[PDB]
């Protein structure tokens, strides 16, 4: 289980559908996917060597998305699934695009990052809203499965991973805008001396700093939501959801700016 609060009991199971599909894509940064722009600062025309929280070049993701229908299974809510954060974590998202009509519409799985996914703990929590990126980092009460769902195609749950009938105690609440038509987004999260980090990019190129928060406690576990709709499978439609994740560690990379400021090569 996730958090502790019995949220529902409708259509739970204990089928063991799936394991973690590994990448057969791998870490390369020699063009600077993988790295991140260090913070606010900008470096102008240089090589500068930097210590940070980067993935292993050459490593393989581990693709965390669940994709549901009705039923949840008590298997989705364990190891391998539920996940040790450690330093942090490289992800590579796909960005599942849907239409309704001709309209289209951007989905992929909410990552929730804590310890031990009680209200006494703050929760990260990253989910997409169709080309708006919500981040909140709460106290809050999740439910033992939780999960989201499509809002642009049907779903036959309602969408459940808190509950909280009054908004709960939030550090950072902030929201950040996506292009809605890109294949992939990027993220980096990490910790460091109990301070949180969090980048992003929508596009093959290094990421950019979203927020940072001081927690003093350590953030042990990290998971990613099931997403529940009457689509996204192979019998409706062949798309699917994709939730790459690869560990970070504390390392040394050259970074390569240009006279823009943009990094253009990057050696692990
Ligand atoms: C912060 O997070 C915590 C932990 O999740 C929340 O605390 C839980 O809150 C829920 C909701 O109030 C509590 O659930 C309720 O517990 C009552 C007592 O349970 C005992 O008695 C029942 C029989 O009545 C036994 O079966 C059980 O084993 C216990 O011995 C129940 O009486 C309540 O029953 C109602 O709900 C159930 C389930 O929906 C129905 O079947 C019943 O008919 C009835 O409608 C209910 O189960 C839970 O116990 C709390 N846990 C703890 C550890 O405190 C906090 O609420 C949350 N705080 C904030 C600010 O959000
Ligand atoms: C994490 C995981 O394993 N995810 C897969 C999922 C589960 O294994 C399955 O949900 C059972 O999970 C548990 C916990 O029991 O199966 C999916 O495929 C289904 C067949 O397996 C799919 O074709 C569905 O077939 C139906 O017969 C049915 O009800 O399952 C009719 C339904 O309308 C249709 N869904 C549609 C059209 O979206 C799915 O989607 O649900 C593909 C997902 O990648
Ligand atoms: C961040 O984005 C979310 C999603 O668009 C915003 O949530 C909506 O807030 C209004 C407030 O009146 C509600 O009526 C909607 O029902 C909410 N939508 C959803 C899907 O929850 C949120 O307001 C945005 N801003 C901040 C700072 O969180
Ligand atoms: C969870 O809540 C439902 C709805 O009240 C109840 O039927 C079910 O027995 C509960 N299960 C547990 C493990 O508390
Ligand atoms: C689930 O199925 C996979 C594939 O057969 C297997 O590796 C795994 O050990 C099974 N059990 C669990 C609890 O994951
Ligand atoms: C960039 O750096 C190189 C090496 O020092 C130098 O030759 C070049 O003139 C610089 N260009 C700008 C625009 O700073
Ligand atoms: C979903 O929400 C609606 C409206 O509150 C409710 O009627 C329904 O019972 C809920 N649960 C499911 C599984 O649809
Ligand atoms: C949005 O993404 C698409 C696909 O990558 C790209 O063609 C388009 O130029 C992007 N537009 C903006 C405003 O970023
Ligand atoms: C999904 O893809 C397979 C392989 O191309 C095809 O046989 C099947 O008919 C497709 N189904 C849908 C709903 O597109």
């Amino acid at each position: 289980v996730i958090g502790d609060f019995n949220c529902t009991n409708f259509a739970i199971n204990d089928l063991n559908t799936t394991v973690p599909r590994i990448s057969e894509y791998v870490v390369d940064v020699s063009y600077g996917l993988g790295t991140y722009y260090i913070l606010d600062r900008v470096y102008l025309n240089t090589t500068i060597l930097f210590t940070g929280y980067f993935p292993k070049s050459g490593a393989n993701f581990r693709d965390l998305s669940l994709k549901g229908t009705t039923y949840l299974s008590t298997l989705w809510y364990q190891k391998p699934f539920l996940s040790d954060f450690n330093n942090g974590i490289f992800s590579r998202v796909k960005n599942t695009k849907l239409y309704v009509n001709k309209t289209l519409y951007s989905e992929f799985s909410t990552i929730v990052i804590g310890s031990v996914f009680i209200n006494n703990s703050y929760t990260i929590v990253v989910q997409p809203h169709n080309g708006v990126l919500e981040i909140t980092a709460c106290q809050y009460t999740m439910c033992e499965y939780p999960h989201t769902i499509c809002k642009s195609k049907g779903s036959s749950r309602n969408e459940s991973w808190h509950f909280d009938k009054s908004e709960p105690l939030c550090l950072f609440k902030k929201n950040f805008t996506y292009n809605v038509s890109t294949d992939w987004l990027y993220f980096h999260f990490y910790q460091e001396r109990g301070t949180f980090y969090a980048y992003y990019a929508d596009s093959g190129m290094p990421t950019t700093f979203l927020f940072s928060l001081y927690l003093g406690t350590l953030l042990s576990h990290y998971y990613v939501l099931p997403l529940t709709c009457n689509a996204i499978s192979s019998n409706t439609d062949n798309e699917t959801l994709q939730y790459w994740v690869t560990p970070l560690s504390k390392r040394q990379y050259l970074l390569k700016f240009d006279n823009r400021g943009v990094i253009t090569n990057a050696v692990d």
